[PDB]
């Protein structure tokens, strides 16, 4: 079975949080002008398209990018709908058959437009994390930019994710893709410093 | 079995090419300032550290990183050792076992210092290209920056090797992995007009 993308474009068009660097690639020196390559630059803030969060993000103590657990972020995973639910909590997660799953993606189909920053979104609430930790899961996805509101500035899921052991990635891309069981890849790049990593999300059908 | 990481870490203090843009994380707002996040600029060259070029790099008319096949970079991969060798080509890849092979990773264990820039690499020669494409190999990886010498602005290993399909991953980290098979992940970025893309590139033993 072939890997099916669901990371989000990256080019000068993509959306950003308000305020926050927009994207940037540009051919710097053509291959004209250096007679041999096209030398490029690439300038773009962390969370930016389908990317994961580091607890530093959130928590100037927390672990940056390459302390991050690389097991987490490879291996089977659950997509599930969501859509239609002003937030999501411990009591629209009971209804599904989670056990034995390690990562889980969300589909709210909420918003799905890479190129514009949307203006509400479908949050995480807190009891979530006790209940996806007690199950084992050690990641969670989301196909909006946030787990919080996006005018919160308390982070109480990001918070409360990372004080389970649950990773975060945001703008993934679920509407071309069927609920139930996947082989995930979701790689941060090495970033020693980092509150946070763009990566190339893909799935495979289990 | 656990995944392995072969990828250099990113950093301000990584090499660069001559010439290319420095490597730059910073964060852009501290969570003092936004009072609730650290969120991060990245700057670089694609270029930096482990990653994979597109054909756009060295051929106007090449693919850019989003039109790769990413079935590519995702699949078994077997690794040599091919030190203490000023190049390499066809000669010195007939010795081994290679049948069926798709995804080949050559440790030259040339250079290994990811934050100084070599004066000079081990190459591949011209005629790697249809001898590998001959037995179905469809990526190369190296340990070293460049599949070409660091001066030549021919360029005639890239060049030779995606006339024969095979794609190209530089400065993956090879000196704490032993020869053999193993499942690669090395994806690029979803980028949709980039000459090459940073991935983080890790193994998992068969
Ligand atoms: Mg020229
Ligand atoms: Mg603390
Ligand atoms: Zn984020
Ligand atoms: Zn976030
Ligand atoms: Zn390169
Ligand atoms: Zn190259």
């Amino acid at each position: 079975s072939k890997w099916i993308d669901i990371s989000q474009p990256l080019n000068n068009d993509i959306a950003t949080w308000p305020g926050d660097t927009p994207f940037s690639y540009e051919v710097l020196w053509s291959k004209e002008e250096s007679g041999s390559v096209n030398v490029g630059k690439l300038t773009m803030s962390i969370h930016t398209g389908t990317h994961i969060d580091a607890p530093f993000h959130f928590d100037n103590d927390g672990k940056k990018v390459l302390d991050l657990d690389i097991q987490v972020y490879v291996g089977p995973t659950r997509i599930i709908d969501v859509s239609n639910l002003e937030s999501i909590g411990k009591k629209e997660l009971e209804k599904f058959h989670l056990e034995g799953v390690e990562r889980l993606l969300l589909r709210t189909s909420s918003h799905g437009k890479a190129n514009e920053f949307p203006d509400i979104i479908p949050h995480l609430r807190a009891d979530i994390a006790p209940f996806l930790s007690e199950k084992g899961i050690r990641l969670i996805g989301v196909d909006v930019p946030s787990v919080d509101p996006l005018d919160d500035k308390e982070l109480a899921a990001h918070h409360q994710l990372f004080k389970h052991s649950i990773h975060i990635l945001e703008n993934v891309v679920l509407d071309h893709v069927a609920d139930g069981d996947y082989e995930l890849i979701a790689l941060p790049l090495a970033l020693s410093d980092a509150d946070g990593s763009p990566v190339r999300a893909v799935i495979r059908p289990i």
